[PDB]
């Protein structure tokens, strides 16, 4: 006896499909699939995995992990830059598998106890997802520590009701960096913020967001999905460890900027 878990018809093939691990700035690799970026944190102490892609991205993320001659099992600590299938379709997966625990920002837990279903638009396919108990909760400013690694989690809601981003330094044998692990803006909702009554903040929530965002330090940035910091057109498979690539902060605040015009757009619609 099992609540069914169904992921949406006709997904996106880069989704799902295999892309090389390689190492962005530190401490810091892009484990992910094609699109869906997955982030691995190495210390001293152990590793940090923030997002997992879709149920099939398990094997793959698993793969990259061992790619990159990490283990999988030394995961420590399990976060979440957004309550979507396409981030957490692994999480019950690695839960269960390493025991490692998982924090979550406080305004997501129902989506992730639910498999989706509390979720203001996802909910209308059901569960998504496994289901996820988190841990431990999070609000803005949290700190979040393993080793000498410290990340902070940005509150950045809008697309899921407790999106958020990460921030935290890292080093190589050249220099430190200010690391951002973004969760860009977008509006996924067609119909007029106040018709949404699942998510009575939504119009408020992205404003505060937008606001938050453009006032950002950061060295490096990255996000959710590759094509948000054009990975592929950046670089290829194979290409050597290059973090000035991620170093491109104006195109960090041009697409910021584009998600406001078009939210801005939205809500003069009322
Ligand atoms: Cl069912
Ligand atoms: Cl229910
Ligand atoms: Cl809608
Ligand atoms: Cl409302
Ligand atoms: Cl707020
Ligand atoms: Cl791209
Ligand atoms: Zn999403
Ligand atoms: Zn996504």
């Amino acid at each position: 006896s099992a609540q069914v878990v169904k992921e949406p018809e006709n997904m996106p093939k880069e989704w799902n499909q295999a892309y090389e691990p390689f190492r962005i700035a530190g401490n810091l690799y892009y484990v992910g699939t094609y699109d869906l970026a997955s982030y691995l944190i190495v210390t001293d102490k152990g590793n940090i995995l923030i997002n997992t892609g879709t149920a099939e991205s398990f094997p793959i993320i698993k793969a990259n992990i061992q790619k990159l001659g990490f283990n999988y099992k030394d995961i420590k600590i399990l976060l979440l830059t957004q309550a979507h299938y396409d981030h957490t379709g692994a999480l019950q997966d690695f839960k269960t598998e390493t025991a490692a625990k998982f924090y979550v920002d406080k305004a997501d837990v129902d989506v992730l106890r639910t498999g989706g279903k509390s979720d203001y638009e996802m909910g209308k396919y059901g569960v998504t997802f496994k289901p996820v108990t988190p841990d431990k909760t999070l609000k803005d400013q949290d700190k979040i520590k393993l080793g000498n690694i410290t990340l902070t989690l940005l509150h950045h809601p809008g697309h899921t009701k407790g999106s958020c981003s990460f921030i935290f330094e890292t080093k190589d044998e050249k220099r430190k960096y200010r690391v951002l692990i973004a969760n860009m803006p977008s509006v996924i909702v067609d119909k007029k913020f106040s018709e949404v009554t699942a998510y009575p903040n939504i119009q408020s929530d992205y404003a505060y967001t937008f606001g938050v965002m453009k006032k950002l330090d950061f060295d490096i940035w990255v996000a959710s999905h590759a094509s948000q910091f054009d990975l592929h057109e950046k670089r290829k498979e194979g290409d050597p460890y290059n973090p000035q690539l991620f170093m491109d902060k104006q195109s960090y605040f041009q697409n910021l900027n584009d998600l406001e015009k078009s939210y801005l757009n939205k809500i003069k619609k009322d």
